[PDB]
């Protein structure tokens, strides 16, 4: 018997504005031996996500940061999760974790070795499912429509654009760098603009689509959303997925949208949470995402930070827009 | 047969509104009308509407133009076979006492109109605002029975109809209005709860007090900060019908902070704007017949806030925006 030392990232201090390296503190803990019905997990790939900026509020200062990871079962006294098997675990930022099967999800069966397991945290996982349902259910695209997506080169945004493309939609993206814009055009976005460098957001959205937009997949909220409303087609739909423009500054209230746009254009605005879709419909969506990736219809890119010690940085840099595609940390 | 000249009075927009409208923004003009040509009719205003939309629509006017709006008018004289002298029409002829029409923009009054119902109802409960309430509640909110419904400006033209249709459809209704008199009126016509949003110590407390289980639909007539407060009270997958936003009409370019993304996402709320004119033809006509039936059955009680005299019309409009009116604001010429 050898002692397993689990390293964990803790919330040393609550976030003020943008998170900093010193808001985090590593702890090391010797784990106990497994009881029957339990497994020992070792992190392979750990996700960092925007929601961690929000969820960190409810944490008691000193607790382990929340999050999902892909982990290998090292030791098992649980027959549902044999040693060597791979699981999705809501175990937070930790190198090793003991579970009784509680928050454990088996990866899609028939998972191809050609596909990196870290895709289970992105395109073929929660962000991909958010994109799938937000676009296909909330916006309800069926072909011919013009779709705008913000944070277009991120984990959710990249999938939205490419699914909208395969559905026969015209797709416009807004992202935060020229490199991101170059990438977006090369994966099928019909138009893409850098939102930081616009002369006028109004004219940028006008140039991208002079006839306006059928669907806005909103990842950023704030004043971007407000400007978008003025350019929605009548009876247009806005899927409120996130509001990242207002996560680092939840204290500073964003100015009101135009009642004129919402009323005159008779717009529909709908917030959604990915977890709303369960059972058969969720499994089918995961199979769809898997198939579209295997068919090269959803290209993927992962923004990989190598090393568990670098996990705080990966999260900070992702919030600031360093990532093209899903931000993932390898142990 | 000797003919006498007709003098038409009109209220013009002297100056575009800046913040709250005032009397000085309006200028009365008197025009001697030409004789009727063949195909034309002379109309005399009976009842003229004042409405919130006029605060926004005014921005498109050229200064010196007649203020826009709908009226119930009588055909005084007619050289148009389609419009008999003595018949009653609705016309979007604006704030004017008399006008000449070639028939183009004239809506014949709803047939089978009973004497016992004041014609001015055609501009409120059995008219545009009643249709707004009808479709806003039944089609946008989509009530089926059992829902808890919140309505702002509850004692106004639209709001009073909303609450009463909701009660006859089997819903629980909560109203917010700006005076104690209005609150007592709301309770009297069947609202389950009603509160004065101006005088309550906390707006959030009053909403939780009125409905602990929260709200299935909010029929929003006011928007602004009031709407922001309501979202925290909404039920999961609740609906907000964006009918109007009167609390911001005076400050469209200086808006207050907007809705909470947390509330909209976390509760998965559905917000929809709508325009009453979306519903036309048979669906619109049936809605009107339904409204009249429910009025005649006593399921929809009405009150009108009547201003006597055309020269009092700008004041009627100003005070309606300021909340003087219980029920539909209307000017009797
Ligand atoms: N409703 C749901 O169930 C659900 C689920 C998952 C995610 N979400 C939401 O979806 C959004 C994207 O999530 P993700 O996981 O795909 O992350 P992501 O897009 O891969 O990463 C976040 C990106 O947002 C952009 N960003 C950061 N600050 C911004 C700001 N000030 N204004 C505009 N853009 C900014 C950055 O890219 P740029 O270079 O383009 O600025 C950054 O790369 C988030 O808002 C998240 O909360 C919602
Ligand atoms: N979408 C459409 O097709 C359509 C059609 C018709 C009407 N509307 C809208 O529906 C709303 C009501 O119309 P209406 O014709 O029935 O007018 P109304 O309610 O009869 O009269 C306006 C009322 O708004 C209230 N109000 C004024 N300022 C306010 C403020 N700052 N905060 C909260 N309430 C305020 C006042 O009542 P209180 O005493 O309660 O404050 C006032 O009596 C308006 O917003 C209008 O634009 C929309
Ligand atoms: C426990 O199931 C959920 C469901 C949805 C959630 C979260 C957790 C968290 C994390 C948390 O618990 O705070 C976030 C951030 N969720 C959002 O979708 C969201 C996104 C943007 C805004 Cl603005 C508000 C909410």
């Amino acid at each position: 018997e050898f002692m397993v030392k689990a390293k964990s990232w803790t919330l040393k201090k609550h976030f003020q504005g943008k998170p900093t390296q010193s808001d985090f503190e590593l702890k090391t803990v010797e784990l106990p031996p497994l009881k029957n019905g339990e497994v020992l997990l070792e992190a392979l790939f750990l996700s960092v996500d925007p929601y961690m900026r929000i969820a960190s509020k409810r944490l008691k200062e000193g607790a382990v940061m929340m999050g999902q990871q892909v982990a290998r079962v090292v030791e098992s006294k649980n027959s549902a999760f044999p040693a060597g098997s791979i699981v999705l675990a809501q175990s937070g930022w930790t190198t090793h974790f003991i579970s009784d099967g509680k928050g454990l999800e088996k990866l899609l069966t028939e998972w191809p070795d050609k596909l990196p397991l870290s895709l289970a945290l992105g395109t073929i996982g929660m962000p991909g499912l958010t994109a799938y349902f937000g676009l296909l259910e909330v916006c309800g695209v069926k072909g011919g429509e013009t779709v705008l997506v913000s944070a277009a080169a991120g984990a959710v945004g990249s999938v939205v654009g490419q699914i909208a493309k395969l559905k026969g939609c015209k797709v416009v993206g807004a992202a935060g760098s020229d490199e991101k814009i170059a990438y977006l055009k090369q994966i099928g976005f019909d138009a893409a603009f850098n939102y930081k460098t616009v002369n006028s957001l109004e004219e940028a959205l006008k140039k991208a689509s002079p006839d306006g937009y059928d669907c806005y997949f909103d990842n950023v909220g704030g004043e971007f959303l407000n400007t978008v409303l003025s350019q929605m087609k009548d009876f247009g739909k806005i899927a409120i997925c996130g509001a990242i423009s207002v996560y680092n500054r939840m204290d500073q209230l964003p100015p009101g949208p135009s009642p004129e746009s919402i009323i005159y254009k008779q717009l529909r605005i709908e917030g959604f949470i990915v977890y709303r879709w369960q059972g058969d419909v969720r499994e089918k969506a995961l199979r769809d995402l898997m198939k579209w990736v295997l068919e090269g219809k959803i290209q993927y890119h992962e923004h990989v930070t190598k090393g568990f010690e670098n996990m705080p940085a990966a999260f900070i840099e992702m919030l600031n827009g360093a990532n093209l595609g899903k931000a993932v940390v390898t142990a």
